[PDB]
């Protein structure tokens, strides 16, 4: 007689007990953590690896008591998501075995989880790849941990230049991206669309050199990272996250920089009217509104450029109308292709997606670029068939507090006079608008104008520029 | 008493696009027959009064005689194609007005035309964009007139290097691609996938420099080009073609270099069963089998690299199995975006496609990249549902006659001893197999290893080669 229900109150199951489906265990486990804090607090503790007596009590309270447990799960969307993974799951198998999958669909204004995919098939495997397994987010780390923070601290703007010239780790090893040692200077947009690694590495070093509390940012979105003094951290080195938590970081970018904590339980009510737990809205401005809406604009291009994912193309062919909603996203690829991530938002929703194997062995080279992008387009279509207005028709837009600068294409700073080789120069050339999240906008071009680069790099780029 | 039929004898009509197109070709064939019958001949044929008299006689024969006309059209494929453009034609519209379209499906072993799309909707607009419209094929011309010819003449192979360093036309204007003046050296594979312009320009110039008979190659495919002395010829300048004729040129690459002449008419038969006209197969080896099969491997990557078309992604979402056929293809885009082209083949079929506006105004930037790719993936899929074996599952494959070479990745040539600004150098580094269509494969590396390039260009490039040993 204790009960778990969908957001509209329809029963999911009753809870009982015995001695010897993803939806059931996920929602029960979150309901038990809610019951525990409630119990711990009503007996005024804060003491203790028992504990652990409170876990057991919370399970008993729910399996004996008569409690109504309201979830955020939308029955139609969640069922459509199961049918999707059942009908199009095979799209992910790439010749490397049975490829597993995790997907969380989150509401950007509230943090509520509308539906999810726990895996390919509960009966054949029960690991919950939406809420339990933790893998490096790799590249999908770079907007949250490196570029979004640098934009937020007034250290760069949308058309800032970064170095992708070859450079080494402190140990001598060259920093790589697939087989490439590096190219030269590029925009942010290019560093993002292609997902290069050297530009994120220099951004994070800048942040450290300037004393940015990067930990403060990540903690406010609930990320737990044990060691920040890692050179590859912007590449996802030393980080490991569930699909649900990571979706929650993209929710933050999509919601104009304002976090709401992910949840699957909204209310726990006793048969006697005692409300044991109700979700409190607790919004947190993590990035300014200028930062987040600037970041949205870049992530729009990461998908429309198709450089690292075929998603827009796949979705165009399945549902050209849905494909013209305002989609933004980032992909991620682990160093041996062990894990592929694709994160998508419209202004209303965020959908996180991971694929990999349980034993961590390698996927094919294109599992992320192609298989996962195509499977996710199917899943996005399904959610839509079930709830045709849930993705929303609104567009992401720059906040009015965003600051505009006219800069040069070649330096991403204002045109101006710099001294090169001792001998002076007047720099000019084709220009562009770059967006900033400070008061003053972009600076005037100085000698070292980009994020990173050795002296030899700057001498090579400066030279080619004065090729005017 | 006169009738037109599908290839299976089923009756088309008594003698919409389908009707006029096939009537018109039959009339063409009848004219030819009347003219030879009355032994008219030659300069007399150029007179327009007599031209008029014979057209009028051809037409009247067809309504008067009781001629049985059998066409190459597969009824089921053709209607699927008609349904497809009715259902999916809207995918092409892009905010530049209503976009027209032409498609021709051709059997690669016979040159027969199985079906076609004349336009968005005959009742609204009656111009036939498969058979009558002529527009520059743009990029789409590079594989045929630049790179395929050069490979066939022994002047390059699959990983030959070509210059895409900025350069100017003879009048001093720079050769552009989008808004880029160009980059540096690059392989043929990358020149083809991204569709750069400067490499095609140097290839053609080289063929002029070796006196290659390019006109001879184009004429064997039935191409009519009034003037070959044009610097932008291999980009498609000074060429305008119908969809049907251009399909025929990609038919030739697809059929291992051997052309068959396009046609929707296979036979016309007099009331009493004698043959006024019947199609006579005349295959011509236009490219060596080594050339065309090397081209096939290159055009495979144009599609699967997805740089200029999203086609393989679209097809993959509509039909994962059909996407695993062995597709090869090339896109093209006019200056200013007035015409887009996507040409596709499996070993059995070629499908040509054009989109654009009847008064030539610009399409949007992505109209070829995304729209026409998506629309063509739907058309391809409708063909499959209507005739499930038709595309086939065979693979293109290098002909035994192809020579392989191990060349330096960075020169496109055999590793070796090279003289650089005085000091001789030993040139080494990673290698790769390059395919050639001559007797001896690839030569040894020499100072001008690439197609095209200035001295300043070469002093840049060697800088890198050397600084990397
Ligand atoms: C981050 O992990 C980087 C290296 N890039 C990608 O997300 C990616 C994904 C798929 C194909 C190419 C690159
Ligand atoms: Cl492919
Ligand atoms: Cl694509």
């Amino acid at each position: 007689i204790s009960e778990i229900t969908y957001s509209d109150g329809t029963v999911i199951a009753s809870i009982e007990s015995d001695m010897l489906d993803y939806l059931y265990f996920t929602t029960l486990a979150e309901a038990q953590e809610r019951m525990y804090d409630y119990l711990a607090q009503r007996d005024n503790v804060s003491a203790e690896a028992t504990q652990k007596f409170y876990r057991d009590l919370a399970a008993k309270e729910i399996e004996n008591g008569g409690y109504k447990i309201t979830t955020t799960i939308d029955q139609k969307i969640h069922s459509a998501m199961q049918s999707a993974v059942a009908d199009y799951g095979y799209l992910l198998d790439d010749g490397t075995g049975r490829v597993e999958v995790g997907n969380v669909l989150m509401d950007n204004q509230t943090g509520a989880i509308l539906g999810f995919v726990g895996g390919r098939n509960y009966q054949e495997n029960q690991n919950n790849h939406a809420f339990d397994t933790k893998r490096s987010p790799a590249s999908t780390t770079k907007p949250l941990l490196a570029y979004g923070i640098a934009i937020d601290q007034g250290l760069m703007g949308s058309e800032t230049i970064l170095s992708n010239y070859p450079t080494n780790f402190a140990n001598g090893n060259p920093i790589m991206y697939a087989n490439s040692k590096g190219t030269g200077m590029m925009t942010l947009g290019e560093a993002l669309n292609y997902s290069w690694n050297i530009p994120a590495y220099w951004t994070y070093r800048m942040l450290r050199e300037n004393g940015v509390d990067v930990k403060g940012y990540m903690e406010k979105m609930g990320y737990e990272i044990p060691e920040y003094g890692i050179e590859s951290l912007p590449m996802g080195g030393g980080i490991e996250v569930t699909v649900a938590q990571h979706t929650n970081g993209y929710q933050t970018l999509a919601n104009n920089g304002v976090y709401h904590q992910k949840h699957v339980i909204s209310k726990i009510e006793a048969a006697d009217g005692r409300v044991v737990y109700e979700y409190q809205d607790k919004p947190v401005q993590v990035y300014s509104k200028a930062t987040a809406t600037i970041m949205q604009g870049l992530l729009r291009e990461v998908l429309s450029s198709r450089v690292t994912t075929t998603f827009k193309s796949n979705l165009t062919s399945l549902n050209p109308t849905l494909a013209n909603a305002d989609w933004i996203g980032k992909t991620g690829t682990t160093n041996q292709d062990e894990n592929m991530w694709l994160m998508l938002s419209t202004p209303r929703l965020t959908l996180g997606g991971w694929i990999g194997h349980d034993d961590n062995h390698s996927l094919s080279q294109q599992a992320g670029y192609s298989n996962n992008s195509n499977y996710m387009a199917h899943l996005v279509n399904a959610i839509q068939q079930a709830s045709p207005s849930i993705w929303g028709n609104e567009r992401f837009a720059l906040d009015p507090s965003v600051v505009k600068s006219e800069v040069l294409k070649s330096t991403g700073q204002k045109p101006g006079k710099v001294s090169v080789e001792g001998k002076e120069v007047e720099v000019t050339g084709s220009t562009v608008t770059s967006y900033w999240a400070n008061k003053s906008g972009a600076p005037a071009t100085s000698y070292r104008f980009a994020i990173g680069g050795s002296d030899a790099d700057y001498q090579n780029a400066w030279s080619s520029i004065v090729g005017s």
